[PDB]
């Protein structure tokens, strides 16, 4: 017959908002799918909140398409942002389902229609989606909403990953017995044969595939993409939980304590850069807590340095050093979400995103501080004295021999002795100095 695409849909917003009614209504024309022309959609399924977030960090690059449902008689809330800036990261279109349009008026939904009109502009991918409203006890628009399913997958670039390495997380695992044990999720990158060898991590057996199950059929071939159950012998069930990986033995996985990631900000004024900051990384399927310090990468002629954020955002380099307070599964690449779960939900959780550079520790990356403090020049009769780059005599006699230029006026200097006892300093500079000249100090420094 025909040949398939395989397709996975996420269903996304506050709950309440028609999530399930939705989903319901798809599947009717663990695992749940639908056919819309030749493509075969597997819903990407969690029962709420901070678990469809677990899903997308994870599950990001086999993703293809997200429907965020919002209601039409009280509009989007706050999981509802948050969904969106998520999917936004992580570069997922997605379609904006209006639910319950059966319960409100032409004026409230045409409302609610343009809140997310203008709150898809304020978004860097997603600037314009496609918004329906539908009713799905009524059917009101859902044939419309197929229709656009359809348009998207058409448009949307689908990247099937099968050249590299066998990666595949689990989501759920259950036993039969102790020679056997069935576990499922969607593979993200490679392939697999039934009867190949492959391994659990973070545990790190060795397992052979017994069945592979897509699509309630038996295959004996799966590619990344698919959603597939799979039966493999020589791990028992209790062992494997939430946060781990079946992948084949040439791996480019590791199990890592430090993460150094180049970040992205979500939202700028929401962001703060006073490094050495608390929050809760997302790495894969797991959510561990973790602290950060920011710098950029900063070339000075010879030798490219780290430094400390300046606190400046302009420019849109913000590594962030990571540490973890537990252990992790992943790669050089993979994109990584800093959230802060601690906060109410009421509030919009995400502290932003990025992709890991390298996994290093802060200790090595060898980071500087970017050092400057500003004096000016007061000359009296017969006397220059740089004031305001020191408060007291001992601190002064400290900057004796430094480095001392002069904003604007191109020229340079250097700092001899202390004179007073408030701190201030005399130096020798190239002539055609003047008073209330502006003097800066600059140095590296060893941060923290």
């Amino acid at each position: 017959h025909m040949d398939f695409k395989n397709i996975n849909l996420g269903i996304f917003g506050h709950i309440d908002h028609g999530k399930t009614t939705l989903s319901k209504v798809l599947t009717e024309i663990g695992f749940s799918a639908f056919k819309l022309e030749n493509y075969r959609i597997t819903l990407v399924d969690a029962p709420g909140h901070a678990d469809l977030i677990r899903a997308v960090v994870s599950a990001a690059d086999i993703i293809d398409l997200a429907l965020i449902v919002v209601d039409a008689k009280e509009g989007p809330k706050t999981q509802t942002g948050e969904h969106m800036l998520i999917l936004d990261h992580f570069n997922i279109p997605i379609i904006v389902v209006i639910t319950k349009s059966d319960n409100a008026g032409t004026e409230e939904i045409k409302r609610t229609e343009m809140i997310m009109k203008s709150i898809l502009q304020s978004t860097h991918n997603l600037k314009n989606s496609s918004i329906i409203p539908i009713s799905a006890k009524t059917g009101f628009g859902v044939d419309e909403l197929k229709n656009l399913i359809i348009t998207t997958l058409n448009n949307a670039e689908i990247i099937r990953n099968t050249e590299s390495y066998f990666k595949m997380p689990l989501d759920h695992a259950f036993p039969i017995k102790g020679a056997g044990t069935v576990v499922t999720g969607t593979i993200n990158k490679g392939i697999v044969k039934v009867g190949d060898e492959l391994k659990v991590l973070p545990i790190n057996m060795s397992t052979k595939v017994r069945s592979i199950q897509y699509f309630k059929e038996s295959v004996m071939e799966a590619k990344a993409g698919d959603r597939v159950g799979m039966a493999i012998q020589g791990v028992d069930a209790k062992q494997i939980y939430r946060g781990c990986i079946l992948t084949s033995k040439d791996t480019k996985l590791q199990t890592v304590d430090k993460i150094v990631a180049k970040i992205k900000i979500s939202d700028i004024f929401k962001y703060n850069l006073t490094p050495k900051m608390k929050v809760h990384l997302n790495v894969g399927m797991l959510i561990v807590p973790a602290v950060a310090v920011p710098f950029k990468k900063v070339t000075f002629g010879k030798t490219e340095e780290n430094i400390i954020l300046n606190e400046v955002i302009s420019g849109n380099e913000c590594y962030c050093a990571f540490e973890l307070e537990e252990k992790v599964l992943a790669e050089v690449g993979d994109r990584v979400l800093i959230t802060r779960l601690d906060l109410p939900p009421t509030t919009l959780r995400i502290c932003g995103h990025g992709l890991i550079e390298e996994f290093k520790p802060i200790k090595d990356l060898n980071i500087k501080k970017e050092v400057l403090r500003e004096g000016k020049v007061k000359i009296d009769k017969g006397r220059t004295v740089i004031d305001g780059l020191a408060q007291s005599k001992v601190a002064a006699e400290k900057l004796i021999g430094e480095e001392i230029s002069i904003e604007g006026k191109d020229i340079v200097g250097k700092i001899k002795g202390t004179f007073g006892t408030k701190g201030l300093l005399t130096a020798e500079f190239s002539g055609n100095v003047e008073n209330r000249d502006k003097v800066i100090l600059n140095r590296l420094r060893r941060w923290g």
